C-alpha cells in the first residue's frame, strides 16, 4: 500500500509460496545493497484478479521494478507486464520434469509488445534480477551506484585474491 513514503521502489512477487526458496536470494542481495522492497505471493493462475490489481495499482504504490519469479506454464510475470508499465523482470525457477526449460521459454519468448526481461533458472537469476533492479534504480541514485560498485569490487577481489583453487580462502 502506500500509506508510508518509505522509499519502497522494488518489489518481489512469486507464484508459489514454494518459490521463495529460490526468490530469498534476490531479497537477500537487495538487503546487502539496502535497498527497500515489498515480497508477496501472486498467482496467474490461482489469484488471477489479484495480479490485475496488483499491477494496475503499482505505479500509485511506488514500485520502479518488479522482480517476478515463477515455474512451469511460468505466467507471471508477462501477465504482470501486460497490465503496467513499471519494468518487469521474469525469474525462471526451476521444475522438477523439464529443470526450468517450461519456466524460461514461459517467460523469456514474450511476443512484440509486452517485455519481460529475463534471468538465469534458478538461484543465480533470483540474484541478478535484484542486481539488474538496483542498477536501474541506480540511474537516479548515486550512492546505490556507489554500492553497487563496491559490491562488484568485492566480488572480483574474492576472486583475485584467492587464484589457486588448491589453496583454502
Amino acid at each position: 500500500n502506500s500509506a508510508y513514503a518509505a522509499g519502497v521502489k522494488i518489489a518481489i512477487v512469486m507464484g508459489s509460496k514454494s518459490d521463495w526458496a529460490t526468490m530469498q536470494f534476490a531479497a537477500d542481495v537487495l538487503t546487502t545493497l539496502n535497498v527497500p522492497f515489498h515480497v508477496e505471493v501472486v498467482s496467474a493462475h490461482r489469484t488471477p484478479d489479484r495480479l490485475f490489481s496488483f499491477a494496475e495499482q503499482a505505479e500509485a504504490n511506488g514500485l520502479h521494478v518488479i522482480i517476478a519469479g515463477n515455474g512451469g506454464a511460468a505466467h507471471l510475470p508477462g501477465m504482470l507486464a501486460a497490465k503496467t508499465l513499471v519494468p518487469v523482470l521474469g525469474v525462471p525457477v526451476q521444475s522438477a520434469a523439464l529443470s526450468g526449460v517450461d519456466s524460461l521459454y514461459s517467460i523469456v519468448q514474450m511476443p512484440r509488445g509486452i517485455p519481460v526481461g529475463t534471468l538465469a533458472i534458478g538461484k543465480a537469476g533470483a540474484a541478478n534480477a535484484a542486481l539488474l533492479a538496483a542498477q536501474i534504480l541506480a540511474l537516479h541514485d548515486t550512492e546505490l551506484a556507489g554500492r553497487l560498485a563496491h559490491w562488484r569490487q568485492s566480488q572480483t577481489d574474492d576472486v583475485l585474491d584467492n587464484p589457486d583453487p588448491r589453496e583454502e580462502a
